[PDB]
């Protein structure tokens, strides 16, 4: 059992949770490599496996783990798929499952949230109008006039043989990325396939850098098909700085509902292609990641130019200065358009309380150090200093390969 | 099969072909990262030897030679006869310069090939060591203009204890307990300081007392000795436009020298070889001054920035720290000390990775300690990919001799 120490505090902990990470990860005794973004790369016997393991924490939740139903569920899967192949999920272990996937995600610093979800059953939806409905439920519920609720909504899940539901999109709310003369990107460098994409498919393009694109939905088998989202329901807040005047003119924008459209749901052994799930900013994600990172909207520069900032040398802290003052914009914004956003500082304040309360409730928590500690000032939060051990638990959130 | 790396701010792939030489195992496994955890015979001292002897005849272009073999020769009569072999001198200097070059968490390694080795492996008691030491300080500090080296001591030997410096650093500030059960200097530095009191050491009172050495000689009791308080560089700290920093009467040394870890070179164990270099801005500014159980100055910083510190979306916290490194570059370019900044630090270090490449088909880095504490994916160490492991010769923990 890995011993986890804190160098703020002294405190020393035991991740005993750790003993039964199943699906390996990335790393060998002879080579780390926790710093890559993706692992590696992306007879039904197994499916019941996984599927008993899933069920068995369920009770063991909900204290009724021995007689009961607990005895009985267990044989309904086993029937289901000796039957079917492959089975369906109660409402409440869907729900449950949801929660678990989202508490054992080692990147994400949020997980204090996890259970509060709230999860839109989607598994009778049979087109993509239908999804395109489900989603757009999804994003005004969500929204929720900017006081935004974590939600996850669940499509069908995969069948062996004939397709899967799909949306092509990385999220629900992606900038536009238009190539050009010089070969350079008008709009968001990140979007810029996926504008291809859009266009490629009957699109027709737009203005400038803040056209928010359309959605490609994809229902089994029938090829994709493109959905434009109603501006009333796609929320954004203007950024503006509270005492930099000029900021505003700078045009800067960002949508208000971080939803990812393109992981893979893992319950019980079941994989969900389609199963978007929601929540609320961290603004160093928009202000230091989305605005700031060279290959992203990269606004760095032009920022210090009007801070009147000694661009001439590094030394100057020149990057360092205009970046804060980004970030400080976007808090400003998000909080005068009266839009839920957190601080990375108190973001990460709420992670350690998270860890905490994972320590009694698990005995341990998978943390992915290099995603949890803010792109910015990473030493003056707490967790720079907290040690952490990062493993697969299941139920996940997965990657999966890109539909084309 | 060889790990694939990707550069996420151009594209860039490389496969690290190097990792699959790693010498060593780190802690990590398929059911879990402990990436970020802080601390992760004669036959074998043979195919150590072996190894490291193969490397040297590399580097000279000289593989597989009469002399190659002459060598290989030569070393493994040696350990049979006395249980262990010497270092050629040039032997020496190359391995002190690979062990720097091989150490995964040293943003600094663009500089590995300048490097100055003082062979102090005649040295004979304490005092000599103490000799060897302020040499050291006085040729690394060089009244600013600061330059890399490195001392090594006698190796660890059969019948014999070890040359070991107590002192994790050759210049280190005291940190004295208090009444409120706090602490007045360097809250890193109790241990070390008590060790020093308790032998024979008349403590100070302030916050940036420099601590003496504590230097122990094989099968000998440490022995104190006391730096010449003009060989110990310092740099009072002020900012350049804000007037009231310098009234915080913050300082500090010029030199940063860990002495505490052992140098591992074809088999062999220096305990006691210390290396110097220049300071990286952040350590300074950020970790030293900023880190809640160091010097954990941001909050007075920030309210004599009268920025508004009761909450955290003001980001008082951010812009402090910024003026405190801002404070530090100024003060030791002000006083001729050589420093660098970490963009420029990291912008070094991709240029080493890209040299490394080319080299030796990778490089061994720990992400987490590469990246800057500050300002982190403002650098472009940031959106690289990295994989650590252990190669040899390398610099290695060991532990404290009390
Ligand atoms: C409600 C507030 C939330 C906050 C502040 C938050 C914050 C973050 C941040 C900053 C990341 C870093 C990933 C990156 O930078 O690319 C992340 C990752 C992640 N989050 Fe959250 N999140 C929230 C809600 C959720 C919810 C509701 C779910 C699932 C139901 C979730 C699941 C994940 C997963 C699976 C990752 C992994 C990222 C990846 O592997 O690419 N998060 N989160
Ligand atoms: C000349 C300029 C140098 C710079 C800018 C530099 C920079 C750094 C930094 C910033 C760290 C990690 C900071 C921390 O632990 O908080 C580090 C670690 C390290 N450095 Fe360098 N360094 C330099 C010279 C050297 C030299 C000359 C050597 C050895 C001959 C060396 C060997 C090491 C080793 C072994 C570590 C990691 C040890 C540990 O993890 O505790 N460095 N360096
Ligand atoms: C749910 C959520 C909350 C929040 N505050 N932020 C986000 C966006 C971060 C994110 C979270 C996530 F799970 C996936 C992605 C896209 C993939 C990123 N890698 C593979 C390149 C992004 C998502
Ligand atoms: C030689 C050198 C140059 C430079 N710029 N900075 C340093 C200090 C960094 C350092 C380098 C080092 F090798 C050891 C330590 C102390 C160990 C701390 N860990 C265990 C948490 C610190 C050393
Ligand atoms: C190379 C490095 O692992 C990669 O750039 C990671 C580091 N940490 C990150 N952390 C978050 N939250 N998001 C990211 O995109 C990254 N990028
Ligand atoms: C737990 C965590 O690994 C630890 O606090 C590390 C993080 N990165 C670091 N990076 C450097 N350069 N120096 C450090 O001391 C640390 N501390
Ligand atoms: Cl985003
Ligand atoms: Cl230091
Ligand atoms: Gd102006
Ligand atoms: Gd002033
Ligand atoms: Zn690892």
């Amino acid at each position: 059992f890995p011993r986890v120490k804190n160098w703020e505090v002294g405190s020393i902990t035991y991740d005993t949770l750790s003993a039964q990470a199943q699906q390996d990860g990335p790393c060998t005794p002879r080579r780390c490599l926790g710093s890559l973004v993706f692992p590696r790369k992306l007879a039904p016997e197994q499916l019941l496996s996984q599927a008993r393991d899933f069920i068995n924490q369920y009770y063991s939740s909900i204290k009724r783990s021995g007689s009961q139903a607990h005895e009985q569920r267990l044989q309904e899967v086993e029937a289901e798929v000796a039957a079917t192949g492959t089975y369906q999920l109660r409402e409440s272990e869907l729900v449950f499952g949801a929660k678990q996937a989202w508490r054992n995600a080692p990147r994400c610093v949020g997980r204090i949230q996890w259970g509060k979800l709230q999860v839109f059953d989607a598994r009778d939806c049979r087109s993509a109008q239908e999804m395109f409905t489900y989603i757009c439920n999804h994003i005004k519920y969500a929204t929720n006039r900017g006081n935004l609720r974590s939600a996850i909504t669940v499509f069908p899940q995969r069948c062996p043989g004939r397709g899967d539901f799909r949306i092509w999109n990385s999220q629900l709310v992606r900038y536009a990325g238009y190539r050009q003369q010089d070969g350079s990107v008008r709009g968001d460098p990140a979007n810029v396939e996926i504008t291809e994409l859009c266009i490629q498919h009957g699109w027709t393009p737009g203005n400038g850098r803040f056209d928010v694109l359309p959605l490609l939905l994809q229902a089994p088998d029938e090829p994709p098909e493109l959905f434009l989202l109603p501006p009333e329901l796609v929320l954004e807040v203007p950024l503006e700085h509270p005492t930099l005047e000029w900021f505003a003119a700078l045009g800067l924008r960002w949508y208000a509902l971080p939803a990812v459209s393109n992981m893979l749901l893992e319950i019980g052994g079941l994989e969900f292609p389609a199963a978007p799930f929601s929540g609320w900013y961290m603004s160093t994600e928009i202000g230091t990641r989305n605005l700031c990172d060279p290959h992203r909207y990269n606004i760095l520069e032009d920022v210090a130019v009007c801070m009147d900032l000694d661009t001439r040398t590094t030394s100057s802290l020149w990057k360092d200065k205009a970046a804060v003052e980004i970030n400080v914009a976007v808090l400003h914004s998000y909080q005068l358009a009266k839009v839920t956003i957190v601080d990375h500082h108190a973001a990460t304040a709420s992670f350690m309380k998270h860890l905490e309360n994972e320590q009694k409730a698990r005995g341990g928590c998978p943390a992915d150090w290099a995603w949890i500690v803010p792109p910015i000032s990473g030493s003056l939060t707490p967790v720079f200093h907290q040690e952490m051990v990062n493993y697969f638990l299941s139920p996940a959130f997965r990657y999966q390969p890109d539909p084309w």
